[PDB]
């Protein structure tokens, strides 16, 4: 099965499904993984603070270290080209200067406006509770995740989003500071070896209401 | 006035930006809003439990009732064709029998599989802490939200995801049970009246690494 | 979509206000909502706006346990209720006259001049009332508020049972209030119903009203 | 005249607009059908052992207004201009209606005769042996509960009221022809169509009137 790119928006959305068995002999070139991640990170985020951080778990070394933490999802882990583990940086505002300074350098805003924005943004973010900030980073990182899955599909790959992993211990196992980086979601990615099962969705009346 | 659609996936992704001023006289036909939402809700969710609930705020009356709660986001609120307020249902498992029943009716699984899945899913979901369930529904609802913003853009509309609203009171203001439904984020949607500002993203090396 | 339980039709609220005696023991009314109900209840009228009512909201296991014997045969309501509201009347209610009428000046409803003219007759009137006469005043005022409380509770989706059968001689002391100053008027059990109220009969109105 | 007025059906609107109006339209009179609807709803109020001790003198005639005029003292404008001055009395021998009330419950299939007898077996000795002061407390409370509901219902019908305690309670029963030993005045309520807006009034912060225990 040739890798087959998909250019049509509706066809990408329609083909995005949870594949759970990938081709073990297919590895995604780094340059292509970086293109996919670059596209995903164009996602929006609260005050453009981009709190998402991705561990691209490709080696047998690291996969083996995290295998038990993935429990009944071991076969996605085993067969995938990579297991992407998406964390949220609870001190994401540490990059405010870099990010907003980049906007100034790229002539998207003046320094004057950068200072006026950051004068309210920084105290707001710094004063958030841990729980409030966890909510923020979970939401932003998930927005990026969805765009990642769609882009992966456009490139001809398939994914499986995964929450059934040990979120209490995963940062420690991989070596990230568990006080600062909270795991949000994992995404298995690769070339499909088995078709996804189709799934149902609720009737629209069960999920939206006009007011 | 039929809007110009965007059929190419990459162009849709590249064109998704936060628009904050909409055409006040342009209202999205209900059939089209429902097509957008139907496409959005093909997003994945944990155990396919689809905890998202969208309040499509479009009337003068409800817009006026929620105006104070939107604070400095009044322009998006007033000019939008709709302000979508996305809640997560903390008791989303009450629809498990319905959803999984639908999967058997549509020949996607046999009843033995359905029963075995529910035998572990229900206890797990029913015994999660409020905070744990809040994490699940924030993540799922955000996945859906991203697909909604992209679909809206494919349709020629624009959006602005919004977090700066009174989440403590919003459920009560609109009449939803705040014990069951937590607000996740809002999305202003309509026909653009002012171009979005372009914005920067972090270099790839500051957001991902290979392990 | 699961909504807040509200009854907004005025007649519907009055019609469904019935004495519920068995409540859902697991359901507790959030404080914000109790305060909203009490805020609306206290919009009731009172003689010279002196607002003599004082509400002990008995919700804790410890205080429930303490008042339990005082509630005698109303044990179903005390036990199962989200709260037992015990309404007292302040026989020295006029001690808040400067505060109350002061707030009216602050809120631009009357001038200080008018506040002084009013209090110049109201204070000697209230201060020279007998104990029994003041008890009549606070019983009436507190009952007016209590009815509006029960109606507002029903409008919020809750039910009530007004209760007079408790130990009024000792309840103030049990709760920690000065029995000389604060007289018990009535108690109101409040919560989410676990059993429908029994319906009750009313007299034909021509046995209780006449045109003169 | 006697036009039926604009109703307020929203519970919060009714509660928010219930204020003491002291000047009514002197030429507006409330039709009996409407006053009776108002009283019918009001008497759905609860009362101790459902004994319903309230008795309403609906003073509407020029003749009876004149008779009670001096008894209303500085409340003369409310009396004069009102469609009616309601004077609510409490019956200190309210248990004389027990057989009727409880009998009606049996007739209406809300309880068995068997249960009615058991209830009255304790209720009657209890009520008949209360002190005069204890009974006055009961009837004041019950009648006040009904009075609040009457004022709200009146407002829902588009009318306004003014509760009034400043009248001659010592003599009012005798003046209108009620047995002053048996019937005690609780409060009066002026009712009519407003001719001037009520003054807005303040309430204490709730922290001064309630606490959680
Ligand atoms: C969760 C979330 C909350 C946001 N809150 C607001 C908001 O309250 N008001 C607003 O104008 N924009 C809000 N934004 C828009 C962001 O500022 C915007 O996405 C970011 O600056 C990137 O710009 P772009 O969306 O044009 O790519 C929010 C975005 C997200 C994802
Ligand atoms: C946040 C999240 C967590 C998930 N967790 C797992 C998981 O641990 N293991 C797994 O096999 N699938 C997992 N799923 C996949 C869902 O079961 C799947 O998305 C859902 O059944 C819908 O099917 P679809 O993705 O093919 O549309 C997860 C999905 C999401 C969004
Ligand atoms: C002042 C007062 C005291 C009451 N005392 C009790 C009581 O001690 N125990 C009880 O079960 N009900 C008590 N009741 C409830 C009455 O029995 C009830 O209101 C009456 O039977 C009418 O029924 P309803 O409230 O359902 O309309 C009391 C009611 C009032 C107004
Ligand atoms: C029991 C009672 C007796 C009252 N007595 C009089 C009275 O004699 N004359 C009068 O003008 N108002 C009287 N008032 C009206 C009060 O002054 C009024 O309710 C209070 O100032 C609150 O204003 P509001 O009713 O507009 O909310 C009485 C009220 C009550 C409840
Ligand atoms: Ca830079
Ligand atoms: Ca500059
Ligand atoms: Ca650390
Ligand atoms: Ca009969
Ligand atoms: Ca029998």
């Amino acid at each position: 099965q040739k890798l087959t790119r998909i250019n049509d928006f509706n066809e990408v959305l329609n083909s995005r499904k949870s594949v759970k068995v990938f081709d073990e002999n297919y590895k995604i070139p780094r340059e292509e993984m970086d293109e996919i991640i670059t596209k995903a990170t164009k996602a929006p985020s609260s005050v453009n603070m981009q709190p998402w951080r991705i561990a691209v778990v490709q080696s047998d070394e690291m996969k083996e270290k995290v295998k038990e933490s993935f429990g009944f999802n071991s076969r996605q882990l085993t067969t995938s080209s990579a297991m992407l583990i998406i964390f949220g940086d609870l001190q994401n505002y540490e990059k405010a200067e870099q990010i907003y300074g980049d906007a100034v350098e790229q002539q998207l805003m003046t320094e004057d406006i950068k200072a006026q924005l950051l004068d309210w943004i920084l105290p707001y973010y710094k004063n958030l509770s841990r729980e409030g900030m966890k909510d923020i980073v979970n939401i932003d990182s998930s927005l990026m995740a969805m765009q990642l899955m769609l882009t992966a599909k456009a490139h001809g790959y398939d994914t499986n989003p995964i929450g059934g992993f040990d979120k209490e211990n995963i940062a420690d196992i991989i070596g990230y500071d568990s006080d600062r980086y909270v795991p949000v979601l994992a995404i298995a990615i690769g070339k499909k070896a088995q078709d996804a099962h189709d799934s149902v969705r609720l009737p629209i009346d069960d999920v939206r209401e006009f007011l």
